[PDB]
């Protein structure tokens, strides 16, 4: 059944709750972003109101074929009324079109649902600064102190410098980047920019990117693989067998592959710095795992929460085990006692 952490009390609303059939008593279904664990269940047969950002609504229409009459896009940073309740959508610093949602309940309670987010100090100067938030529905993906990672900026600098050096040493090297969802577009776009190439990809992936309102996108991507020396492939194909295979396909235009796998966290983060990352190499193929995250580190999450000072926290991630739930509740109490709320 629909879990309690997907329901907004005092409303007829649900958040990211599309795989339970008709939720009894739901008058409006919000969708925070276009990732499959969140939209799971939506299709052209859906006939209830879906509230979301403009970009998420472009992806619902073009990729899932949801009918336009049930898509209700809202602008960001704007007080809107939905079924009689004031809501605001805020940028979540996750993937394109990802939002946090502020609900102003008739009884005076204010609720923030983060969806998926990467907390950032810039959020402390949004509309969130203007009133007290009582309850926080929190993306707790990396809520444990082992989870450190560098800034997105540091990681993109590494990737750009690595690619540029490799291709300038060998003009017949191909760069490949893995993907299995929207997000992390900076990785492949930043690399293609430094090399003066467009990024080449499948017709399905190009269609997905043309939904994202990225400025000048027609100048940066293409379905012509032959003209491009940065290719995007399914994350599944980013291994030696898949890459050897791909290289055969290019007809001896290239003699070397440099590949990037933008992972979330991986246990080399506890020991090794970004400056010290190395690839796995077999023959003329090298694969780099780079820790490009679109979720809060532990310290970023802690700073946001200690700033916000909520009265109650409801985790939305890692909720399936008693050991995880208990560990998270221990950190929440530490944070509250340290900061004095
Ligand atoms: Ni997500």
């Amino acid at each position: 059944t629909c879990p309690f952490y997907k329901k907004i009390p005092g409303t007829g609303f649900t958040v990211d709750a599309f795989q339970y059939g008709v939720v009894e008593g739901c008058t409006a279904y919000f969708l925070t972003h276009f990732h499959s664990d969140h939209y799971a269940g939506l299709s052209k047969h859906f006939t209830f109101p879906v509230y979301c950002s403009e970009i998420t609504g472009n992806l619902l229409k073009n990729k899932l074929h949801v009918q336009e009459q049930y898509i209700h896009p809202l602008p960001l940073d704007t007080e809107c009324i939905v079924n009689g309740v004031k809501v605001v959508l805020l940028d979540a610093n996750h993937c394109p079109g990802a939002v946090m949602i502020l609900f102003y309940l008739p009884n005076g309670t204010v609720i923030l649902h983060t969806g998926d987010f990467r907390a950032d100090p810039s959020m402390e100067r949004s509309l969130l600064a203007d009133q007290k938030v009582h309850m926080l529905y929190l993306d707790t993906t990396y809520c444990s102190p082992e989870y450190t990672f560098p800034s997105q900026q540091e990681v993109i600098r590494f990737a750009i410098n690595t690619a540029f050096e490799a291709v300038t040493l060998n003009p017949h090297a191909l760069v490949v980047c893995g993907t299995y969802s929207i997000g992390k577009e900076k990785v492949f776009l930043a690399i293609a920019d430094v090399l003066g190439s467009k990024v080449g990809m499948s017709q399905e992936k190009y269609k997905t990117l043309q939904c994202l309102n990225i400025p000048e996108i027609n100048s940066l991507i293409t379905t012509d693989m032959c003209s491009s020396l940065v290719h995007l492939l399914p994350m599944m194909q980013i291994n030696f067998k898949g890459l050897q295979s791909h290289l055969k396909k290019c007809g001896g235009k290239y003699n070397q592959i440099l590949a990037f796998r933008p992972t979330g966290w991986t246990h080399s983060n506890k020991f090794t710095r970004i400056a010290d990352v190395i690839p796995q190499t077999k023959g003329n193929i090298s694969i780099y795992g780079i820790p490009y995250s679109e979720h809060s580190s532990y310290l970023e999450m802690k700073r946001f929460v200690q700033w916000l000072k909520p009265q109650k926290i409801i985790p939305t991630v890692n909720v399936g085990t008693w050991k995880s739930r208990s560990t998270m509740e221990k950190y929440f109490r530490e944070w509250k006692l340290e900061a004095g709320y």
